[PDB]
């Protein structure tokens, strides 16, 4: 059964991304106990490409043509690459551009429930420049924002964020005077994924108390703040005036506003409602339960690698990165490549080099309770200093509280921009060498014998 | 975090049923290890809800009455069900109904990645009804389908239909074509998932032609076949154009077009944009690569019992349930329970028990196929047969070619209906006749002693 009609192990590797017709996948596929390597591979690419259950011709000439085929396969590392004909893909009679919806339909859909086959995790893509340039991709990127903070658009650096606690729990007013707290030493604030209009902290009456507190913080500090707004609805046209209501009520400070959708949870339309119908706005792309099939542990579905990568194209301005609340303690590996492929323009992904041909960076939002004292380091195996940071651990650890923490935190930065290390300058400025004094483990390490340099105890 | 307030393993869940002010969520969640059970629940609890990273604050003190509760764990089966109050669900600033997306923030969230749980998966929940009221709910069903089919909208049968095959291919000509010559037996059709617009077979001609080909069928036969077409994309305007391009090209026979949206692989702002701006259509909620989740390999999410529930509370007009599809000692996500969830008015599922309050329901889409002869003995063991049958023709596989098969099964329920066994039926009606001939190896075991009182000679 099955064939010997959707493989084809000769065609070269190379000869087939320069010929530009095949939008290629890479798969850790491992047939049911009993099942061919090789036939377990061609089903799967005939459930992705063609079908034709049993049997015959059918009417024929062409379907024989456009048909995905398997290019290569490791039954030991269990290697199944596919090759995708560009012909297979849906695009807009609107429009004529691509859609996601239908990359995911073909490469991970009735795939990731089918015949013989137990588990296969997409790892990688490749995407032609016939099919590249379809794509939507991002509108704006922390340029935007570095343009709001008056910074240069090119290497701007480091966004200091929060996520106003708790989570839910605050009514208007004192949700409102916790965000003037922070925009007095940070720089963004965010909105926890689920704030919105809940009966006791209306969207309508936070919003326009927000808005307000942004306007005085502003004034204090002589420097802007920015504000991520949820606007994650189901229906698309709440998603709307949603955005479109938080945007008038920010008045002149429109600009300064992020919009938050979480676009795993609610889908490629939520996502494709913030960009295109708010292009000029930051879309923020909060994840959410990215693990039910992202995480390392469930084998199947994609990686993170890839939920991060086809962002890009879809088009989100900045997506969450870094995953920490634990995480470090043991070697680990490979979703370095996230950073690179996310921002460069030509990347080598952990099967294919891809190239992006002019298409714009989408940000790595950064999260944890990662310190002043822990980022210097951070900065410089990354190799630059431009995402935006949430944090929780830096803000809150520091022992002056919020603002100082914040502060610490941009004050970790410049240390590293402007080449000066850190110990040093920690003496002159409080709030980053009190950062020494508020995680003293983590200090001690980084930092040996800071104690006697600081102008204290040994 | 905590354990503490987080916690009141005291709460009789009957209680925490009967006031209605909480959604009630059942889990599969085991601590990775070192971790301790009743606290990392707690800590599970506070990250689906109120957060409260210690001093963090809601200032006068106190407004944690807005907090998730654990109301039961056994420690052995791995059983953490916990408490949501319903205030912490987002509204809408529009319209004031409540959203999948946030029962889906809430619930399904950053508990899916959190360093401290090795995997937890949703199993039931119960959605209250000042919540459930609150909410979209299917505008139509089968019955808007049987009722241009001309049959009653209660207790009303069976719809077949087929999938093109191929799946893809075929420039316009030929997949119109062949769906006239399958609109002579069946009733249905639906474009596989990946169709709509690609090059060689365009969307504008290709439903021009399928519109064409309706009308051609419907002289010929005297009866009114369906059409369910593939109107997904990413963008809501997308969806929209295509949408009502087709319900313009069908025309006089618009009525007749059920609405397909991948519900899956393109979230709820999908599905929520049919579902109001084409009230008026059956919206099939079609659930591919839902096997990442649900498919039991995978211990993270939600089952496929979770995902046809909630896809009813959201508003799909008929959703694809399954098949019964199994053998010896059930549970493990059963399609007569979901079903049953889906149809009535007031079902059980594995935990909860929920009274839909006069919605309406989302059809099971039944797929696989029982051909003419082992059909019968579905409807059964369901109790009813008002569902749409979608198959391969190998449901179809017939001495006569898939003509006489989609008859044979159309057959085969008109039968049970009325309820005079298959085989006197089949002396009756032809390719139920032959419908046994096909298949000897039911139609024998399955159907008695057909060769003597029906269809002709051999051994
Ligand atoms: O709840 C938090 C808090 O921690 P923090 O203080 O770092 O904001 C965040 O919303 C996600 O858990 C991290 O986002 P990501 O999806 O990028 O892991
Ligand atoms: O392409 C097919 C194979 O068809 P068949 O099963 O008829 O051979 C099916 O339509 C869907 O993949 C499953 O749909 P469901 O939600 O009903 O499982
Ligand atoms: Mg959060
Ligand atoms: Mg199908």
């Amino acid at each position: 059964d099955q064939s010997s009609r959707y493989v084809n192990l000769a065609l070269k590797e190379e000869d087939l991304i320069a010929g530009g017709e095949h939008v290629l996948c890479a798969y850790i596929m491992k047939p049911k106990a009993g099942y061919g390597y090789v036939a377990t591979a061609a089903h799967f690419a005939a459930e992705s490409s063609t079908g034709t259950n049993v049997e015959v011709c059918t009417t024929d000439d062409f379907t024989r043509g456009v048909d995905a085929l398997v290019y290569e396969v490791d039954e030991a590392r269990e290697l199944t690459k596919i090759a995708y004909p560009v012909a297979l893909f849906d695009r807009n009679i609107t429009d004529g551009k691509a859609m996601i919806a239908s990359f995911l339909t073909l490469t991970m859909g009735n795939n990731q429930g089918m015949g013989d086959v137990e588990y296969a995790k997409m790892h990688d893509f490749y995407v032609p420049e016939a099919y590249r340039a379809l794509f939507d991709g991002p509108s704006v990127n922390i340029s935007a924002l570095w343009k709001v903070l008056g910074r240069p658009e090119v290497d701007g650096g480091l966004v200091v964020g929060t996520i106003i606690k708790p989570k839910l729990g605050l009514r208007p007013k004192p949700f409102a005077e916790a965000c003037h707290a922070f925009w007095l030493g940070g720089d963004f604030i965010k909105n926890d994924e689920p704030q919105g209009n809940q009966p006791f902290a209306p969207l309508r009456d936070t919003i326009a108390l927000v808005a307000d507190a942004m306007r005085r913080a502003q004034d204090e500090t002589g420097e802007a703040k920015l504000f991520s707004a949820n606007i994650t609805a189901d229906d698309p046209f709440e998603i709307i005036a949603r955005g479109e209501y938080v945007l008038e009520t920010f008045g002149e400070n429109a600009s300064h506003v992020a919009l938050l959708v979480d676009g795993y949870v609610a889908g490629a339309a939520a996502i494709t409602t913030a960009r295109r119908r708010f292009p000029d706005n930051f879309l923020h792309y909060h994840r959410a339960g990215h693990g039910a099939v992202t995480s390392p542990q469930s084998k199947r579905g994609y990686t993170a690698f890839v939920h991060c990568k086809m962002a890009r194209l879809q088009g989100a301005s900045g997506i969450h990165t870094g995953t920490m609340g634990f995480g470090k303690m043991e070697g680990e590996s490979s979703d370095r490549a996230i950073a690179y492929m996310l921002t460069q323009d030509e990347a080598q992904g952990p099967f294919y080099r891809q190239s992006w041909g002019g298409m714009k960076a989408c940000t790595p939002i950064i999260s944890g309770g990662m310190n002043a004292l822990r980022m210097p380091g951070f900065f410089e195996n990354l190799g630059n200093a431009n995402v935006i940071l949430t944090a929780g651990g830096g803000a809150f650890g520091h022992i002056d509280g919020p603002v100082a923490g914040a502060r610490s935190l941009r004050q970790a930065w410049q240390a590293w921009r402007d080449g000066v290390p850190v110990l040093d300058y920690a003496r002159e400025h409080k709030e980053l060498a009190r950062a020494f004094e508020s995680f003293p483990g983590d200090a001690d390490q980084i930092y040996p014998g800071w104690r006697k340099a600081l102008g204290v105890e040994d």
